[PDB]
């Protein structure tokens, strides 16, 4: 972790959040399905450019998504070894067209959508809000140095070049920070449940940490 670097989010980004977080829905639980989705996405893309360059996976050449409660420090981490991100797709709104997609998913909401159907907005990941307060995003692209993208939803997000924190190789960790009454979300069995319920059938093998 070097010098940091904050940026305003984007007006329609800053308006969706404060709805994800201030408003109340009974299917909170969709925010796995939404990351496990993106992360699916993330493998496939390092996949396809294997097709035409096999080193591509010199990086990481085991393709899977692994999921980490950790009830001490409160956090909820996917981790998968897609293709990441590079620092200019971490400004970009994480590699998501949510500069429009934000705006038409608000449009939408107001007319009677559910927040489930965010990622048809292509913005999906903004669903951790909906149960985490903070979200630290640590990733590594083949073309680029390993960094964190930070954000508590306040106006801001914060990137910072990762040169202290274990190295990942390749892919992308999500670490969110669930808000004070949604710890349900870092029991085992509530997990299981909610990836068997939403995202039973993934290309990819999904593997749960469990600790003693
Ligand atoms: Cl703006």
């Amino acid at each position: 972790s070097m010098s940091t670097e904050t940026f305003g989010f984007q007006a329609e980004i800053s308006q969706l959040l404060d709805l994800i977080i201030n408003t109340f829905y009974s299917n909170k639980e969709i925010f796995l399905r939404e990351l496990i989705s993106n992360s699916s996405d993330a493998l496939d893309k390092i996949r396809y450019a294997a097709l035409t360059d096999p080193s591509q996976l010199d990086s990481e050449k085991d393709l899977y998504i692994r999921i980490i409660p950790n009830k001490e420090e409160g956090t909820l981490t996917i981790r998968d070894t897609g293709i990441g991100m590079t620092k200019a797709d971490l400004v970009n709104n994480l590699g998501t067209i949510a500069k429009s997609g934000t705006k038409a998913f608000m449009e939408a909401l107001s007319s009677g959508a559910d927040i489930s159907m965010i990622g048809q907005f292509g913005v999906g990941f903004y669903s951790s809000y909906l149960v985490a307060e903070k979200v630290q995003v640590t990733t590594k692209h083949n073309d680029d140095e390993q960094y964190i993208w930070e954000s508590a939803a306040g106006g801001t997000f914060t990137i910072t070049e990762d040169t202290e924190g274990p190295r990942l190789g390749r892919g992308t960790s999500m670490k969110l920070f669930i808000k004070e009454d949604l710890k349900e979300y870092l029991e085992e069995k509530r997990i299981r449940e909610i990836v068997k319920k939403h995202s039973e059938f993934i290309s990819y093998p999904i593997q749960l940490v469990v600790t003693k």
